[PDB]
């Protein structure tokens, strides 16, 4: 009847998941995947985002600059090293882009063995189960499917403004750069913004952060702040209620020198600076437009460009399914995307029932110093039930690790947000420390299971550890009561 | 009635808990804290075993060694770092005791901020509801209690052999020691044995581990094996079924030359080598016999020296009470006997009836690859429910820091063991790698909610971070299928 039963459009995490699951049932799988050029040229291999332009290159690097710390951190523990070590960024360059390829390769391996044809082309439906796949020399191919899944992703997005294109890059340029930025502008305040301001800064370069108004939207704001706070505090400059409206090369190289011309939020005052590198990570754009849903019926939200899925993945045309960061109102990250498409495989090929759960889904931001959260910010807890509802256990912590160097007192920082209403439920989760993210995972498991704040003061801390601050809470803000 | 409402002897960790916790409620409270000079003369302020010659330092030097890890790390991450940086014993312990001191005097004050009573004496019971206290010049004081705490901790044992006192420190003087051990004889396969040889050998030296049968009693074995692999790789030797006979004095020094004679535990064979330095970490005695528990009534285990205790922590006298070490079947660790101590003083002076939970506490252990664990061992499960009701799931896993460096692939571990009779409830958790007791807190606590593997599989993984490898436990070892 059709040329394949599941043909996936996009090789990115959740398409690759999708795959491998679906060909264990026997079932006859095609993966397309094509990396349309960034604007400057840079392409990548299989994986999609997450392993060529995204969690892995943007940690290795965050790891690099934690590591320099380490360096200095060093020194009074007894290691005899020179003051002051510097970076070589073509190095780190090439160790993280080396890296990268064996994973492009482990994937191209992985879909071999399972018998999956990976089609590098880009993919776009032309009519009913029939799609069109146009490979890089430009020849095209047409297949049929029984379902397709589309797992497209997203990619950065630009201002609208002169100069963008030509002479800024985005996180997808920045991890394959084949020069050191040196002074550079990070414009934006998302997650992938501060992440890269921290490790820049991480690695010695002179970096500042242009914001338009809040930092870190969709993240719980005190956190958010604190986050800022400390970054500010160690190095980044950051540039308030201002707007890139122009970038212009003074000089071409490698880097180059290039003026940037920003403008008030709320006033009409104009400030210019120069910088070698400008990066734009202000959101990203979804992959759904040029793809050919229309010849196929399939809805999206055309403001946002999201696709409506069902609790089960499904699109409004029964046999064409879609995950990832492509859906409407779920959550944006790698294991998500995983999770779903291998229980969509399940649910079609394997008679499973078990739907993918998008509720208290953990997340840590690699800033400098990391953030971790799982459930609800402290706002979100409010406004569902109710101020008076709600109790704030807080803390801050100092790890033992940083003691000899002597730094960063009252600086790293606990709290739970617990529902009166119900048994002291913990609703929410977040830390601001070394780890968060090795911290919060099984902190996540507990509340999946309807930890209470009862049975986390019965539960016994590891020492020394910084998670056990989260064992013996006693402080809420409502109390008033200082916590330095 | 009497001089004090409670006098708690012993200033560790469980003892100071206790006193601060009643002196909220405005109770009359002294603390007697004296510690009995090491044979070779060392001694040390308030706080205890943790604070003086435990978890704080033993900690802090593990982090010297995992330093040392992270300047080798670094070159391939792109820092300039010369390619082998040497270490410095004397200033690392200047630093950890600097620390040290800080904590000896932060409890001082905090005593004195809560109105406690702080007597540097020994104290000894001399009939009912009255202790003499013998200070450090010699000078006695008798007191009068309503009620009385033991929180006397235990000391390390020595073999009974000759030389042992005189040539050999244990971990108390380790900590403080005022030269550098160099070539080193760990003696015991303890938790204290084999993180002290840890990180003696993570800062360079030459360090033999001395075992009489198995590594870490008491812990999972399959673990435990792991980590003696692990440091057998890493530089570390292993002597296998030896115990030391004869400790002599080639020449004294600073550090001296030492001849260690050793037989074997099921052979007539004798074995010689020559350290620098031995370190004997084989167990901890009570410290229970001196303290004049016969006049006063208190029942003890005469042959392993600890005291029982109800579920309420009070002995067969009910004015007096016990907490920490030396409780009898409890839990030997700090954060239990502050939890003991703080929840004895809330039942007793604040009208609560919340009991210490001694299940299911976490620990870690601090060996060169961290060993975190929380519940059932695979033995003990097997043992409880049936080798056919358990269901074993494990992995190896890569963390990516360590990909660049490109070391240590396959090594760390995770495995959970489940009840299959309920629910495949995760009776049992286990990791090796990095950031062990990080990763293992908030899993402690999702046991005390009784997390089940249909909720662990439900929870979505943070990435890229360790700890997410618990999220997708697939393979049982029941399956026999390879985990590579
Ligand atoms: C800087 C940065 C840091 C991040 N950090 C984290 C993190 O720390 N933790 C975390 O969990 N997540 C992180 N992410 C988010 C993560 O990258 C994504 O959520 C994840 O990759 C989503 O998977 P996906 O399959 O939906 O999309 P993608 O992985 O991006 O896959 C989409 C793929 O499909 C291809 N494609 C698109 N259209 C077509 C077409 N028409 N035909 C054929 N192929 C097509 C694209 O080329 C792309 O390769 C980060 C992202 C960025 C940018
Ligand atoms: C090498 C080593 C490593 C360790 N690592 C860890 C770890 O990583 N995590 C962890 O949780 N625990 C660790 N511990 C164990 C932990 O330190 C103990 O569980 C904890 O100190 C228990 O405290 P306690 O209140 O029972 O007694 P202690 O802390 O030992 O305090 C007893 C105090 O009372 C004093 N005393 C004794 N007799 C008298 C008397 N007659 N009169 C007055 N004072 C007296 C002692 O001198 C001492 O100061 C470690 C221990 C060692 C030895």
């Amino acid at each position: 009847s059709y040329d394949y039963d599941l043909i996936i459009i996009g090789g990115g995490s959740g398409g690759l998941a999708a795959a491998k699951e679906a060909a264990q049932y026997g079932k006859k799988v095609m993966v397309l995947d094509f990396v349309t050029p960034t604007p400057l040229g840079t392409r990548w291999g299989l994986g999609g985002t997450c392993v060529n332009v995204g969690c892995i290159p943007k940690k290795l690097m965050h790891q690099a600059a934690l590591l320099g710390q380490a360096l200095q951190d060093s020194r009074n523990y007894g290691w005899k090293v020179e003051e002051t070590v510097k970076h070589d960024w073509d190095r780190m360059i090439e160790a993280v882009q080396n890296h990268i390829g064996s994973l492009n390769w482990g994937y191209r391996v992985a879909l071999r063995e399972k018998k999956v044809v990976y089609e590098n082309a880009y993919g776009q439906f032309i009519g009913p189960h029939r799609i069109k796949a146009t490979n890089n020399k430009g020849k095209e191919k047409i297949y049929s499917a029984e379902r397709f899944l589309i797992a497209t992703g997203e990619r950065p997005r630009y201002l609208g403004i002169p100069g963008d294109k030509e002479y800024c890059i985005s996180s997808d340029d920045l991890f394959s750069l084949p020069y050191c930025p040196g002074k550079t502008l990070v414009v934006g305040a998302s997650y992938v913004a501060l992440e890269c301001a921290g490790f820049l800064a991480g690695i010695g370069l002179d970096v500042t952060v242009m914001v338009r108004s809040i930092l870190l939207r969709g993240f719980d704001q005190d956190m958010a702040n604190k986050i800022g706070e400390h970054m500010e505090e160690h190095g980044i400059k950051f540039i308030r209620q201002f707007v890139p409206i122009k970038v212009e090369q003074i000089e071409a190289g490698t880097p180059g020198r290039l003026r940037v011309v920003a403008q008030s939020t709320n006033s009409e005052e104009i400030i210019e600076g120069e910088y070698n590198t400008v990066m734009l990570a202000i959101g990203r754009d979804a992959c759904t437009r040029k793809i050919g849903l229309e010849t196929v019926g399939v809805k999206i939200n055309e403001k946002t460009g999201k696709i409506p899925v069902t609790d089960e993945e499904q699109t409004n045309v029964p046999y064409i399914y879609a995950i990832g960061d492509i859906l409407e109102d779920k959550v944006e990250l790698t294991p998500v995307a995983i999770q779903a498409g291998r229980l969509l495989a399940q649910r079609l090929y394997a008679g499973s029932t078990v739907k993918c759960d998008y509720e208290n889904v953990p997340t840590t931001v690699f800033t400098p110093l990391e953030y971790g959260a799982c459930g609800l910010s402290e706002e979100k807890a409010v406004e569902k039930f109710g101020e008076e509802n709600i109790e704030v256990y807080h803390s801050y912590f100092w790890p033992l690790e940083w003691t000899i160097p002597s730094r960063d007192n009252n600086k790293c920082y606990a709290k739970i947000i617990c529902n009166t209403k119900d048994n002291e439920r913990v609703v929410g989760f977040h830390v601001l420390g070394p780890n968060a993210g090795e911290v919060t995972q099984g902190f996540a498991a507990a509340l999946k299971c309807g930890l209470t704040k009862k049975q986390l003061d019965s539960t016994i801390g590891i020492h020394p550890v910084c998670a056990e601050v989260f064992t013996t809470l006693s402080v809420t803000k409502r109390s008033g009561a200082s916590i330095l």
